[PDB]
């Protein structure tokens, strides 16, 4: 019996009449799309973001980019962007034609480092986007301050950030403008494609409406240019439920996260994640880092443990990006975390003594 | 009890069976995205089509839209795109970047006409994206010549044309380049968004499948740019079934609408639908048209008749494109069109004498009016 990294089948399971009984009962309702699904989810995800409206969209992707354009951002835009973070990141901006601009995360926190932010800007620069990667919220307060006296717009990348709190404040809350994933595997997940952008601004609100909807408010009628981005009935159906249970999960995570944070501690070459001062972190991932990372994601292999890299390879050294990213070695802290990193197991359906487990091999590794 | 346009719970309720098997087994499944019910129906799709691959995307313009980015179409440059069609054939165009360049349809064929072409073609066109409109095909041989003649491309919109044939040949066959829609109320719909291009090119149908997945066809590896585009496991294993019944379901609207045809024979202020030789249409809607459309809605309502119009504003004067497209009175096709057109109770669930119905409205209204 293997530890897994995340099994999706146990939080279906865990849930399993209550998801059959919604799912059928949208089947049953003839509405498929744009219904009372979708409105009961995002006024129940709303509240539970402490802001105004959700607008529930197709993927996480989407929420950033229509969020961008919402915003206006386009060609000739520039858009700070983490050096450190999932491509989808950067290539929501470059879907709208805007320039991203990579910055290095803070030497403790996987998140952008808001001292080199500031360096980042420039009069064409327009909006910001920190990413608050493994379910660890970045400085807002110090980019919310950087943003302000630069005039910047701040989209966040939440899609590992579900119920995340920032100096008690969930992520999202009020004037934010958030993005988040409801990707089967995040922390907030169903069973497809999934996403969703949140805001205290009733004009991005309306806007957001609209670009997801072929630019319309009213059938047969199209206003601006638009397109298709939707979150469907059964889908939304689901996220009510899962998002009833989101803090209780989330809570399971923390509680993991100790249990690892205690016993991998003082481990030669194990590199511990670090928790911001004044956060609430819903650890969407555990992450490690070690030199000798390959060696010991072997190990945990070989002792029967899954695991997964977030990321192996640094943004600007995809082909993706090619010819168009700083060259190699101009990012080292990206590359060193790309070269470094290992998540280990967590979720809502990993018991301790499986973490426990994960723990005497890492040491055993580690002590080896 | 009124006569529905298009009931979509009818479809639900006669697989109703089936469907729920099918959605328990995904669920069961434990695999959401990008598994075995997508690579079955994209099989499945394929073959239906008579073409070699299908990709399963989020959405039909998703599908129009990653296409003509697969053919390395954008900015700079041009496509020709039908006056009288759906708003989303301009939109999958210029989400690439490029412009989409309006061409008249047939003066009584909702599709793209192959004479007035030629005239728009310049130097920045790459493309051609005729829309096989209510399910009744685009002449595609002109097109093709046409096409082959200038060094474009051809990308169908084929959302309206699930199974339909042209020249006995499935909409969608062979070296064809065709996307469609899979949004419940389609011909081929499921209970979301959905969407599939087929081609009978090997290299698109890889650029597609990366093109839909982050530019990825293996964990960790981002070879190109890409994006979110996939058609979820549960809606590909409800599809699965459906399609499994779609000629069958496609033969219901053509009783239908040979019904129509007949019913409504004789009737001088109203503009029937014509069926172009050499053309099995899908009769995903059944159109008529009439100055006073209006007023005709008005009277089937009072008579308990649900009817829809497609399209009451022609692309070219909503204000999402107003201030790029021709000047009202420059497109007197799409103008008519827009302005005539009523759509008539049709569909898979809807019963001949539900249809007779409607028929004795219209008639009635007709010779009143
Ligand atoms: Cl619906
Ligand atoms: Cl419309
Ligand atoms: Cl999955
Ligand atoms: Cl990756
Ligand atoms: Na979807």
């Amino acid at each position: 019996p293997r530890v897994p990294f995340l099994d999706l089948k146990a939080a279906y399971e865990e849930l399993r009449a209550e998801t059959d009984a919604a799912i059928a009962r949208v089947l049953d309702s003839g509405r498929y799309l744009l219904g009372p699904e979708l409105e009961g989810f995002e006024a129940e995800f709303a509240a539970y973001c402490e802001t105004d409206h959700a607008v529930g969209v197709n993927s996480g992707m989407d929420a950033l980019q229509l969020a961008l354009r919402g915003l206006g951002i386009g060609p000739g835009d520039e858009v700070i962007v983490p050096s450190h973070t999932y491509i989808a990141s950067w290539l929501a901006v470059s879907a709208t034609g805007a320039t991203p601009v990579p910055v290095e995360p803070h030497e403790d926190h996987p998140t952008l480092d808001p001292l080199l932010v500031e360096k980042a800007i420039t009069p064409r620069t327009r909006a910001l986007l920190p990413v608050h990667l493994y379910g660890h919220p970045a400085d807002m307060d110090a980019l919310r301050e950087l943003a302000d006296r630069h005039g910047l717009h701040i989209v966040e990348d939440a899609a590992q950030a579900h119920g995340a709190r920032y100096r008690g404040r969930r992520i999202g809350a009020g004037s934010s403008v958030a993005a988040f994933s409801f990707y089967p595997g995040k922390n907030l997940g169903c069973f497809g494609d999934g996403g969703a952008v949140v805001t205290g601004d009733p004009e991005l609100a309306e806007r957001l409406r609209m670009l997801r909807n072929y630019g319309s408010r009213q059938k047969y009628s199209h206003e601006t240019k638009g397109t298709n981005s939707r979150l469907d009935e059964m889908q939304a159906a689901v996220l009510r439920i899962r998002l009833a249970h989101l803090d209780s999960w989330n809570g399971r995570r923390s509680a993991l996260a100790a249990e690892y944070l205690s016993g991998l501690a003082g481990l030669p070459g194990i590199g511990l994640p670090v928790t911001a001062p004044d956060t609430d972190p819903v650890w969407h991932l555990f992450t490690v880092r070690t030199e000798r990372r390959d060696e010991l994601r072997s190990h945990l292999d070989a002792r029967g443990i899954d695991t997964l890299t977030h990321y192996p390879v640094p943004v600007h050294l995809s082909p993706a990006y090619a010819g168009e990213a700083p060259p190699e070695g101009s990012l080292p802290r990206a590359e060193s975390f790309a070269r470094q990193v290992l998540s280990l197991p967590i979720g809502p359906h990993l018991e301790r003594p499986q973490a426990l487990r994960v723990i005497d091999a890492v040491r055993e590794w580690a002590e080896r």
